[PDB]
């Protein structure tokens, strides 16, 4: 007992604000129970208990209802979710649930999920205020009131300028006394539970009474309509005083005189009035009864379905129905849903005091969820125990003027129907004082968070870290819902932002775990990221059922304001402009690629070229950028790299010159890349500071295309010539691709196109998925359309026809069987060169007149004296082919 | 007349399939006239103008209607200017409008473009057929009809059983005549056009005659409501064959027998019969009179306004009202818009004929715009002359059984009644043809551009270029428009893709313009970006006044088809997976950023930081790392560069440890940004691959973050301590930002915080907008909260008032005030070091003890020989202090 009162002098339902965010910058205990449990059941607990839930019973049935709890409670409990997994991720900041959504979601989706939440909170401290004065004028003090109506039709009118004129009266006491008295009404967060549950338990005390015996609440019909118990008290239509029978003030109301002439309507005197018990208690049978619907309209009086009664009065000329009980408004299915919405709604008050548990990643989600789950069995097993005890024809009366003015709910309980019209009161008005409290410090986070500069005033808080603009403002959205001062009217207005939250709250949290966006660890046990998705388009859906011209104003605001924090959120970071929106969505994209393999199945050519630049610089060979277009025709990553020689001290207006070159040329071809022009001291580093420099993130280039050295045997240029063989060695070790294009100024341009084309491919052994690829790529371009496919195959086994059949049967699964399949077969250096030219003669004598040849290209000797061993071979290699391109690579794979 | 005939000779209607792409990657003349305009204005001109106009004029009345043709024109001419932009850019590629749209939108938005615009043609080709049996069941051929209705009531079935049985019995033969005629269809595009323009001129002709003289169609009243005309001929209570006085068949129908007895219904024996003209024509007064409204219900009895009647017969005992004048349904303002809009589509025909015109940039914008302009002066002018010549109990009629079961147009045509309604039915069926002729080209198109997989077996197509599976689809898709079999129902569905369509018309070409993707100009006279944008929410709003529910099932099936390209536009390119579409975005936003300048307006550092990295591999300084996070903390790119020695052919396991040192020591601090490791041969060509070679596109670093060499005078570093040399030298080339930092290991880690702090800069005379933002950017970090900001300026001149005045202002316009100010003032290489230990003194003496001191790094000498003019200088400006951070940079501007 010493913990819970010791805890009970810390028990405060308010959220934690931006004061006590300066106390986690600057570097006690709770529970389970009292830190979440407690402040969200109190905080779901509203009016639509008391005030709305027995007019919707009796509209709607209990079949209809238990579908509609159903599907309004089943989406919160799938937000709560989607409110665990931002529990388990990241550290749980100190400081409201505004602070634990914005950190773990980013500014970007915070700064919209925390503004809905500012309007959605707002209008339920007007809604509650409404509340209040509703049952100030119907139970407490139905004497007081300034506007009362001129006529019996003016009772539309005058009860609205009653909701007006006391609203307005009372949310200027109500918004002072939060403003000086912050420390009293800390104080009472205990009394507001106590009266909630005492009240509650009131309930399903009178529940049991009533089925051993029901109480005195009986109920006046006329025929099949009933009629106001408010005038009258007695009814009888004839006073028997003894021997002198005598009009009663039943018979005044009606008949046009208290005197025995009978001079009246047809209808009260055709039909008798009797008086049944209005509330029959558990053991009556109602629930085979009062089951399906009773769907009325405005006007339409509240007909008892299964009585007796007599046809005809086709007007209804009874002094504009004076004496009867009527529809305030007509109603269909989904209008009450946006009235029964904001009974579900409080689980963001789960996390107000995220700062003081001690476990945070366990009592966030386990105690939103036991706080649902203990709110929901009482809503369904509050719909069912007040249709199987209660009389429909009251259940169908807001105001209970059929139980002669006293509350619907508040004849069900046990020791006085005072208990729970005191105990509601004193409720609403408390979460009318807690929804004036948890919006002014939401408005005070998110401008001193500067995430929206317009909206930077709002941050002047007073001494103690305490607002005193947002309170102004938050007043005045409050005072829009007592303008329409009507609780059936800001109920669907107040749903649409409470849904639009639990939109976003399940929509951000079903993207980034499915993008992989960086630092998300949802370490929570029962989750899934379908399961914040299949909540999202619930609470989609429910948007729209409220009411669909107002969801699409919802949307399209919160649509708005996410995409003006990202515009601030561009001009703030990547300097300013429209260019830091695809600054940042390049950052962005690149961090998300951080975290997967790269070879994953399938293999694709990323184009590394290098280009050769003279003296009075341009390129060489732009035959070289126009085989580029010809086989990743727009496509993926393309680098034009460039090198020259030393000092970039004094060599940057050489650089000037060499990448402007290729710009226009690649737009000249129609080649969509990018350039690096690289000045070293010799070509040797200069290449390779870009086979493995070139593209940052996981955009790297994975081939290389490089032509070949035509001043092969000459003066100089021996080390340049040998500046290709360490660039073959460099892929090898690093895992890329090599292409090497043989004779390169003889190359197909974009205005030369080829027809009765060959393209002749020579598999041998090794790099299966890239010289199988590589002509499928190039056909596939318009020069290159109208040719044919040619694979020839040399073998070294003794079966060839197995050996095709190995073969045919590749083309079935590459789905690329086009080609046409022809078998062949047949110190240290001239070993090499035995086999040199006799292969070469094989290449020729079967493709002496192809476009485009294509050979396995082999790997260089370790010896690093093979410059000689080596390259001749690649010359005999070539033997005076006209077009030939060499390819060779390492670790990859081809799906 | 010349290049009329010859040009008749080539006068075909149909759009330009893949057939004629194909002519267009192997390698006559036309005109404004034949071209564009002519098909354009056939495929507007449809069914809606003659069946169902004058229902919705006397309906709508004639200044709703005004009102509502105008909103559904006005979407019509701005998504012509969005095709207008699409004709301007491009080369307006040959074959469609599919091929204009893909081309010059990419495959993004061309597969949705082209898969709305399939169904919105195919319910068109549904429509029309529709269209067409309702003209051979009322006014053709009113005989022939399987279903008939077995009572009075079935007349709501069994004209619906007609509408399916007709329907389906005419699909198959409109399907196999496209499919095996089309060189006769091909050649029949002028007669359809022929019986279309002389039935709008007839309409036209007969509304002049009917001002002077007009033609003799009487209606028969009875009391205000009117009567069928079929069965009976003469309009009179009484025949009157001479001396004896005969009961009419008009007695017959009411009263139930041939005799005279008078024995029926009471409405009719106490109201008189009258016939009045039923067109008055032009000279009549009906404009000020028929003008509003006429909202009816479904059973209500379509009756005249003025005349005088009889009020009684609550019910409708007239043998289920057997001889009267009905309402079909019961109507609105926003239903008729989904009935009146597809009167107004067509516009994608007005470029079917690209690949023939020659000024294909001229004739398609300014051909269409024509068109509609000639369309929409029609249809207004139809308007209010069918209001002000057309008694409006007849416009309420459909089926004309006011006017004796003639048509409400046709009634209004000069030469015979006969004219329109053959003239209607040419037209109507020459329309159907077309819809199932432009449709079935379509997916065709789709299938083989191989744009979505699963669309595949689709582009089989026969021997000529013509398909025969798109043909079974869309006759299986016309095919559930027959079976809803209501014109008034296929018309919101058809007009709910269309819309779509045009939707996302105007969308792509806002976007593109204000992102400025690559290779978009509008080279087009009367265009802005607003205009694609005011086009693009009018015909969102319209899309929902349809109806709302159907308009979020079009959007959300566009919406995913947009995205399952994308899904497979990264599965082919970018090897595969979810991957992919990160790297096409990375891609598309960096080939975005190629435009722009880089100097805009502000400027933010962009950190590029390189680190030494020793023997048995691990970072020497990661304080350094712990500065980079104190400035840009979670804000823009960062790239850790480090360098080693030699030979990448057997250096890169060396290289995977220097990586993955760097990768866990970001996440260790809070470091968002990339790694690059280099291997060179020395480290000065190392560090300057990096300081040009960084970062491809836009994202470049822009500042050098850089330690110090604290081995300075030492035994062989000095070549390293060139290295810094060469470096400061290389920065101003390259119009970078140095940033130096002195005495790096004692550095605040992320563990320490400091209080009490003050930072000290000495702005002397450059490098404003840079040595301003450091501590600013510092302060707001966490570790660097609690400090002062202090700043000192070094003055030369003689007032310091007037100087303080200058610098005073500065921060009311850099809004940081927060700052205090103060004012100092007082071969080669001893000038420097005169004024170094001057200044040092200085320096120290008010600035002993701060926890950073910023300082102005001055212009290293261009002899190159200042190794020793420079440095003391340096270490002489370093004297003692704590924490020194020196800066100098080159270019730049800061707002
Ligand atoms: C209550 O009684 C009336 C007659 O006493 C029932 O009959 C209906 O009366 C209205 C007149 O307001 C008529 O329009 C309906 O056609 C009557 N319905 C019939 C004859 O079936 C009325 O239904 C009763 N109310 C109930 C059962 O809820
Ligand atoms: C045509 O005549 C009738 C009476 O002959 C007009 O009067 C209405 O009659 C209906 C009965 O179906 C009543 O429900 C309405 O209350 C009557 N309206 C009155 C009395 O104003 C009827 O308005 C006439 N139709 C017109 C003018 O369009
Ligand atoms: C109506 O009844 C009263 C009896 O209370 C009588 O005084 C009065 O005269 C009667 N009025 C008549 C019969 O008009
Ligand atoms: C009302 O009920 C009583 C039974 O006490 C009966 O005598 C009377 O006739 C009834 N009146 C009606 C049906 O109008
Ligand atoms: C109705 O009038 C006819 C005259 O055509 C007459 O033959 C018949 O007897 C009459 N029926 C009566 C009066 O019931
Ligand atoms: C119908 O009009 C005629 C005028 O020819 C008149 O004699 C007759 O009384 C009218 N009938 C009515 C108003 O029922």
């Amino acid at each position: 007992v010493s913990s819970l009162l010791s805890g009970l002098a810390n028990y405060t339902n308010l959220p934690q604000g931006s004061r006590e965010h300066e106390e986690a910058e600057n570097n006690p205990r709770m529970g389970t129970f009292m830190g979440v449990y407690l402040p969200c059941l109190q905080n779901i607990f509203g009016v639509i208990l008391f005030l709305r839930l027995t007019w919707v019973v009796g509209i709607a049935g209990i079949m209809e209802s238990f579908c509609m709890v159903f599907i309004c409670c089943s989406c919160t409990m799938l937000t709560a979710i989607s409110m665990s997994a931002i529990a388990t991720n990241g550290v749980v900041p100190a400081g409201g649930s505004y602070y634990m959504i914005s950190r773990s979601l980013g500014p970007e989706f915070g700064g919209a999920v925390g503004l809905c939440f500012y309007l959605g909170t707002t209008f339920a401290g007007a809604m509650y205020i409404l509340g209040t004065i509703e049952i100030l004028l119907a139970y407490l003090f139905p004497a007081m009131a300034i506007f009362k109506a001129e006529d019996a039709s003016g009772e539309a009118a005058a009860m609205l300028n009653n909701m007006r004129v006391y609203g307005t009266c009372v949310l200027t006491c109500m918004a002072t006394v939060v403003f000086v008295g912050v420390k009293y009404v800390n104080k009472f967060a205990l009394v507001f539970l106590g009266c909630v549950i005492l009240s509650i338990l009131a309930i399903y005390a009178g529940v049991i009474k009533s089925a051993f015996d029901p109480p005195n609440f009986p109920i006046c019909l006329l025929g099949n309509r009933t009629l106001s118990r408010h005038g009258f008290d007695v009814c009888a239509k004839l006073a028997w005083e003894g021997n002198e029978t005598v009009t009663t003030r039943l018979w005044g109301l009606f008949c046009s005189s208290r005197f025995l002439n009978a001079t009246c309507d047809e209808y009260f005197t055709r039909n008798n009035v009797t008086e049944i018990q209005g509330i029959p208690g558990a053991a009556s049978g109602l629930i085979k009864e009062n089951l399906w619907s009773s769907y009325l309209t405005k006007g339409v009086i509240v007909e008892r379905s299964g009585m007796t009664s007599v046809g005809l009065a086709d007007g209804t000329p009874i002094d504009m129905d004076h004496p009867y009980v009527f529809s305030d408004m007509t109603s269909y299915f989904t209008l009450l849903v946006g009235i029964y919405f904001p009974s579900v709604t409080g689980i963001m008050a789960g996390s107000n005091r995220s700062g003081d548990l001690r476990d945070a990643q366990k009592s966030i989600p386990t105690g939103t969820i036991l706080a649902i789950a203990t709110t929901s069995a009482v809503y369904i097993s509050s719909v069912v125990l007040f249709g199987a005890c209660i009389e429909g024809v009251v259940l169908r009366d807001k105001f209970g003027e059929a139980v002669n003015g006293n509350l619907v709910v508040g004849t069900l309980a046990w020791p006085s129907p005072w208990v729970i019209v005191i105990g509601s009161f004193f409720s609403t008005c408390g979460a009318g004082l807690q929804s004036l409290t948890g919006a002014p410090r939401l408005l005070q986070a998110i401008s001193r968070d500067g995430i929206v500069p317009f909206l930077q005033v709002f941050g002047h808080g007073k001494a103690n870290g305490e607002p005193t603009w947002a309170l102004l403002l938050t007043a005045c959205i409050c005072e829009i819902g007592i303008l329409i001062a009507s609780l059936d009217e800001v109920a669907p207005i107040l749903s649409m932002f409470f849904l639009m939250c639990y939109m976003f709250v399940n929509l951000a949290c079903a993207v980034q775990t499915l993008l992989r966006t960086p630092n998300w660890r949802p370490r929570f046990r029962y989750y899934h990221w379908t399961l914040s998705f299949l909540g999202m388009s619930l609470c989609l859906a429910l948007m729209f059922i409220c009411s669909w011209y107002y969801a699409l104003v919802a949307m399209l605001i919160a649509g708005l304001i996410y995409k003006y924090i990202e515009y601030r959120g561009a001009e703030k970071e990547w300097g300013d402009g429209i260019r830091g929106l695809s600054l940042s969505a390049a950052r962005y994209a690149l961090l998300r690629l951080e975290e997967g393999p790269p070879h994953t199945k399938n293999w694709r050519p990323q184009l590394l070229v290098l280009v050769r630049v003279d003296q009075d610089q341009n390129v060489v060979h732009p035959q070289l950028l126009s085989l580029t277009s010809q086989l990743k025709a727009g496509k993926g990553l393309t680098i034009v790299g460039s090198v020259l020689e030393g000092t970039f001290l004094e060599n940057h207006p050489q650089a000037q010159r060499a990448e402007e070159s290729i710009r226009r040329l690649m737009e000249a071809e129609k080649v969509k890349g990018f350039c690096q022009v690289v000045i070293s001291s010799n070509l040797r580093d200069g290449v390779s500071h870009l086979i493995q420099s070139g593209g940052l993130g996981g955009l790297q280039h994975n081939t290389v295309l490089v032509g070949w050295p035509r001043n092969w045997r000459q003066k100089e240029d021996h080390q340049t010539w040998r500046n290709f063989i360490e660039l073959v060695r460099e892929t090898t070790a690093g895992h890329l691709a090599l292409l090497v294009t043989k004779n390169v100024s003889m190359f197909p341009g974009n205005p030369e196109r080829f027809s009765e084309g060959s393209i002749d491919v020579w598999w041998i052994v090794h790099d299966g998925g890239m010289l199988m690829l590589l002509p499928f790529l190039l056909r596939h371009h318009k020069v290159w359309r109208k040719c044919k496919m040619r694979i020839f195959t040399v073998a070294q086994m003794d079966d060839n026809s197995i050996q095709m059949k190995k073969d045919l049967t590749t083309f079935l699964y590459h789905l690329r069987i086009t080609a046409e399949v022809e078998v062949v077969e047949m110190q240290s250096n001239v070993r090499r060169m035995h086999t040199a030219v006799r292969l070469n003669e094989v290449i020729v004598k079967k493709s002496r007149d192809a476009k485009l040849v294509l050979l396995n290209m082999p790997g260089p000797p370790r010896n690093r004296n093979g410059d000689e061993n080596y390259m001749e071979f690649l010359e005999v290699l070539t033997e005076h082919l006209d077009r030939v391109m060499l390819v060779r690579g390492g670790g990859r794979e081809v799906i």
